């Protein structure tokens, strides 16, 4: 481990084996000084027009942290392609990370003359919060991740958290951390740092879509034994009175069919056309958003529970806030417009989960007599139910990998609702951060915390391999299967490629299902 | 393996050995030519009067299926009740199925005169779904399955499937299967088939029914030293204000009590009466049916989530959608009479399932203050809640058994709504088919195919065995139970026997629940 | 591997053992920062007054590339003099690569002062492309290859490569590759890169002229016991009339003489004078160029297949691009002038090879009878005959050594047209780049991929040694042969030597072909 050495070579590749796929990807880093080495307490209260539904109170830290909790972060485009095309279902392993070729610089600025220069002599610090301590900030779809594209040089994220919090101000319960805290590895340049992990056994992800309705599982060719209140009244003219008659469900009544199963649950959210001429003219995105109560404080129920984004033939109609939504390349931060941004679908899953926009069904609301007539109730909000059956939402080449299930008592279902793998022992937080390095310090002792620090910053590469299993497809489907494909035809530029300015962008959110599977 | 000799036995019996029972039984089937030996596409849009609600997409073939999903394939009316009079539970442990003494006969037509002959060298196909390639039909209360009387010989079901549709058109992610693309054992008059099969784990039925409430689970004697709120205002006269007055929960106050659980699920049906006078005059069996919304058509949940049938004394209620019923021997296929069906019964289940004709409970539906009275909320939907115990719906003689479990990332007690044993590897679909003999070829060459076939059907024995696992009662409640009996008074034929035509009838449905059993 | 350590030395010499040579050489080069650390969308369509024929899609990378595909990169002039006047052969067999003794130094610009220093902690990525997954940029002739001249220090150039396009645009099979994606070696000052390769087996190059001519292969003494027609009209005076004569080839016919083979295949070219006062006064270069015809583009067919480029005293002709052509010291890139180039010659294989400006030869163009007289075509454009015999073109000590044979279902004597060894696993390419550094970032979080660097440059040496094999020569000639020499009497400076400027040069092209061989 020298000055002159490297500590560590380049891998980027991927390999694939047989019911497991290797991705590899290294990229460069660069990490400044955070915070000017302290801690802030940071906090936003009910003043000025702050809302309630925004409040907290937290930390701020020197730290920064990484992330490659996003697919495209290990999967190149084609290598994404050869996944979703061929493979009913994949799922985490285990995986190395590696942090190498760290070189710290310090900067020196006089008279608008800035020169930088290698410190050989300082170092970074690493630790991984292995025994989840600290607050899980990964699986929270924040930007900072490794690059798409492996030329692209990237800065690290901040490392900030959140505790409890009465408006601006912190109560008894509130946490505060200190990183320092923790047992870290000191880096020079020519030291390296890795570490080892391995998943916990998870499901595989549903890498296809349903070639069968919920609704539509019987023998188009014969009748049930089984029968079903047919008829209340006669039919005869205008005699007509109360009776009572029963038929056997078949071929032609399919919808009154005795079933084995239900659709999944429902928490119906407002509809919204990308046709802007079709929609109410007020601004309801958030007065008609779909929301959860907590403590006072509303959040969006955003993208809530896997339901189908919209029914047959309706692909312009999407829920508030029941999607995943990117950006293109430079989309604008706030009011992006439509052409701006990519809106994903869940259509895939109308074969089993309820529609977005629309009723769970229908119950009774009282009960008939000769004298009172029977009503209904339309359900949009459907919780568990015995016989429910249903699909996750998709993830996406840009989309997020795993989150840390939350330490509770219990839950239901702890598949991530932004999409992914949902686990209890999560990969471990990866924190780095730049030593401080006094300037020069007073002649003559003094009780106060030096203030006064040399100008520098980091860079180094950084590696995460990860081993995937792959479930091979095993379907009788005589007729081929709907694939991922490139366009055909003549283009302007190369769809996941670069611009003449050397930008990579991803023109498209990709899904995950295109194989098909019974029910 | 000869045309002289059989190629199987005929067995059909039932052995009680301790904690299990092993029944087997064989029937003699027949076997037409389907479709002409084609497949064709089948759809049914919304034209004409066809509703939306049952739109379909799908295809049927030339194969048929062997089916045994209905519990009197195995047990005889006795022996159902030999194992409900005395046993907790019960469940399904493995299986053999065989097929043998295939004959294939050939009908000769010419002039009004008719001749039906062997053809010792046609074969049948047969094949098992073991991969579970091919959609599963069975498990949707199709008729078809194995007769209960042993001396009825019957027609074997034809194959056919449902995928994806929009109206009567077919989508991209339709899918087609061809079964003649499945390895399949061909088998002349003298070869025969079988198979073995294992039951996964499953939980044992619950044969019995409770003889506690949930709402009845404490001590008739003691109070509780918890408290609740028993008074908001004073009573002294009429200058009554608000005050807060506690009390322990005892003997008289035990709807009041602090309790542990809650009960099962909701999702309340409209109800109705079998003294047609008490409906209202109307025919809402559709339009006040309770429905679930799926993509755009709505379905009958039917029978639904377990819930009890009726509360005390009013057996002649019942939920519109949310019982099974059986008809009785040759009801009508259409608009059958309420004497000519069998409506069977959850009552059981009161206990600790909500009634499906009434609310679940009673919810809070604002703040009171002093200016503000308290209003409240029925709750006619209610899904699974933290503390929830329930049962599920009951298994008939004449009811159905499994059903697979649908592939989907998710579920929620995964028990098949029309009762039974949900399973996720099934016993397999067993498919059948007479293979096609051309009937004379032109001359000379000509690419289409042949359509000119020879005419024939098939007939053979066919056997199940299935062995199943007894959970023995265990009680030490001393006065007597509640037993399926036959009725002891004259009658003009036996309960479920023959006809003095010589058809078989079974009078009512018997359940499952008649031992009892603390909660 | 230290900072104070060199890690390797300088390799440069030439050892001959018997039937093979060894080359050693070593260079210094130098390596800029390529595109911005950058990959960039390159195009060019047919707006302005750019042709068809020139259009093109493609990208340029931050990458670098090590070229040594140039004899002169491994043989010195008096070397390659030893080769070509003793051998009638010679071919690659293995070679070994390194890279070593790297300096990464950075540049600090301010007030017009400017200052540059070594980066001890920065680091050069390099690796090959040893599964041939890249676009194969060598063997197209292009500049960057290591200098001959030992002592001259070469920049490294960049790379870049071309896919399908329609006019400025892509297609949908266009493919965008990143270097970043490959496993690359980094290495620091003190660290270094080597690798071995073998050469496939390939033909010696025929370092030799042939002393007979196809059609001179006969005995002159004898007859043939073969006849020919030779005559079809009578000749005794003016009542002429056909007949039919025959006779035998001999001495004084030899033209006439049965023969076993066929010249070399042929494509013409326009011919051309080194006297300008004998062209027509036209500008035909292109318009009068040979060219092979692509999806709707042309291309000059240059220098096309092996033809003589003139015959018996015609020095002063040659094909307009049949020919390599390479220029003096100093010849300007664009309309450099005859006396500035220096035209080389395939000559010598006159002797089974058409000449290139003439025809291959004459066939019958129609079938003669007394009424109509015998007419004949000329072949200018003449493929492969069962019979033929050729050679390929020479190979320069300035010239070509290989080429990676393209992947394709078929070809045809894969021998690269410019001259050289035609390899289906060719010397992998090798790819270098100096990874970018970070310049400070910002202090706080930024989505954005840093696009500010810190100025630098490499450079090192590099060494290839290539093994050779030879075919000795076996002639009883018994009078001299011809032989490469230097000139004899005095010069203002000496051939393949250094100006009084420094400047080395290579004042003419030297071929290979001075050794004699029978046919
Ligand atoms: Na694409
Ligand atoms: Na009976
Ligand atoms: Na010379």
């Amino acid at each position: 481990d020298g000055v002159g050495s490297s500590s560590g070579n380049w891998h980027c590749d991927s390999t694939w084996l047989g019911d497991r796929v290797i991705t590899t990807s290294t990229r460069t880093w660069a990490l400044p000084t955070y915070n000017n080495h302290l801690y802030k307490q940071i906090s936003n209260g009910t003043s000025g027009g702050a809302t309630n539904d925004n409040t907290y109170f937290g930390y701020s830290t020197p730290w920064g942290y990484f992330d490659f909790n996003r697919f495209h972060c290990h999967f190149s485009p084609r290598d994404w392609q050869r996944l979703i095309n061929n493979n009913w279902g994949f799922r985490p392993k285990r995986l190395s990370f590696k942090l190498f070729n760290i070189q710290v610089k310090e900067v020196t600025q006089n008279e608008g003359t800035k020169t930088i220069a290698n410190n050989l002599t300082s170092t970074i610090q690493v630790f991984t919060d292995s025994e989840y301590q600290l607050p899980y900030v990964l699986g929270s779809a924040h930007q900072g991740c490794l690059p798409p594209f492996p030329a692209d040089v990237f800065m690290i994220p901040q490392y900030g958290y959140l505790t409890l919090n009465n408006g601006s101000q912190a109560v008894g319960r509130s946490s505060f951390y200190c990183l320092e805290y923790f047992p870290s590895q000191m880096l020079r340049t020519g030291n390296n740092f890795q570490f080892t992990y391995t998943f916990e056994d998870v499901p595989f992800h549903s890498s296809y879509a349903h070639s069968q309705s919920l609704d539509r599982l019987m023998n188009p060719l014969i009748d049930q034994y089984l029968y079903y209140l047919s008829r209340t009244q006669t039919t005869g003219g205008t005699a007509n009175t109360q009776t009572l008659g029963f038929s056997q469900g078949g071929p032609n009544t399919m919808a009154n069919q005795a079933k084995n199963w239900l659709p999944g649950p429902c928490y119906r959210q407002q509809r919204v056309s990308t046709t802007t001429g079709q929609n109410n003219n007020s601004n309801f995105a958030w007065t008609a958003g779909t929301k959860y109560h907590l403590n006072g404080r509303n959040s969006l129920a955003n993208p809530g529970i896997a339901m189908a984004t919209h029914k047959d033939d309706e692909e312009r109609f999407f829920p508030s806030n029941g999607i995943l939504i990117f950006g293109k390349q430079n989309a604008a931060r706030d009011n992006a417009d439509y052409s701006d941004v990519m809106l994903t679908s869940e259509e895939e899953i109308k074969t089993t989960n309820p529609v977005a926009t629309e009723e769970y069904g229908i119950v009774a609301d009282n009960l008939q007599q000769q004298n009172t007539a029977p009503q209904i109730g339309t359900v949009n909000s459907q919780g568990a139910l015995p016989g429910m059956v249903w699909q996750n939402r998709d993830v996406y080449l840009q989309g997020p990998i795993w989150a840390k299930i939350p330490h509770t008592d219990g839950n239901f279902h702890p598949s991530p609702l932004m999409g992914g793998f949902g686990l209890k022992h999560p990969p471990p937080q990866i924190l780095i951060k730049n030593t401080p390095v006094p300037a020069d310090p007073p002649t003559t002792f003094n009780q106060s915390k030096l203030n006064s620090f040399i100008t520098q910053y980091s860079t180094g590469q950084v590696s995460v391999e990860i081993e995937w299993e792959l479930q091979k497809e095993n379907s009788k489907r005589w007729n081929p299967e709907i694939q991922y494909t490139s366009n055909y035809y003549k283009s302007t530029s190369v769809d996941f490629a670069v611009n003449t300015e050397g930008v990579y962008s991803e023109p498209r959110p990709i899904g995950t299902r295109y194989l098909t599977r019974n029910l």
